[PDB]
């Protein structure tokens, strides 16, 4: 259950790393999102990425709400 909850966090904190998101600005951020935190975070978001970024980057640059993106993990 924790994937969702991960899920919804990085992508309020990508939406505000880039401005506008496309392939390349997105995935610029999302090398970066998990270096910030102390290390249980760190840990949880870099596993999370390795296993969902693809699906995260699709969504941030279809526009889709937080909710969207992480749906298929509710």
């Amino acid at each position: 259950g924790r994937d969702y909850r991960t899920c919804l966090t990085i992508v309020q904190k990508l939406k505000k790393m880039v401005d506008k998101p496309t392939q390349r600005s997105v995935s610029n951020a999302a090398t970066r999102v998990c270096r910030t935190g102390r290390s249980r975070w760190r840990d949880v978001c870099r596993n999370f990425m390795r296993r969902y970024q693809s699906r995260v980057i699709q969504g941030l640059v279809a526009g889709e709400t937080a909710q969207q993106i992480c749906e298929d993990l509710r």
